[PDB]
């Protein structure tokens, strides 16, 4: 945690993990199985 | 505000929360209650 | 030109500004005049 | 790679073609040839 950058990496990562997340269930709509 | 990358910071925080407030709404549709 | 971050700096925010710009259309669709 | 801060900078580049690569062709839908 030297780096005080740290803090704006890893919320951008969750973030954008989140965001393919719920865009990919919204693309999918139905969950097919 | 020593470090300059901290209006990027800040700028991305603001601009990320107003688009998921948009976006939750978009999706939402009717407010429901 | 000093801090080499501010190319991802400007670069962001001009995607940022063009990712609007298209959405803001989007939603719009018809111009409306 | 002496900055750190790189990994961030090129994993959002790359993360933003793709972005933009599923949303061209969401909108496009059709291939039209």
């Amino acid at each position: 945690m030297f780096e005080p950058f740290q803090i704006l990496s890893i919320c951008s990562f969750i973030l954008s993990a989140l965001h393919f997340m719920a865009w990919t269930i919204g693309h999918l709509n139905q969950i097919k199985r």
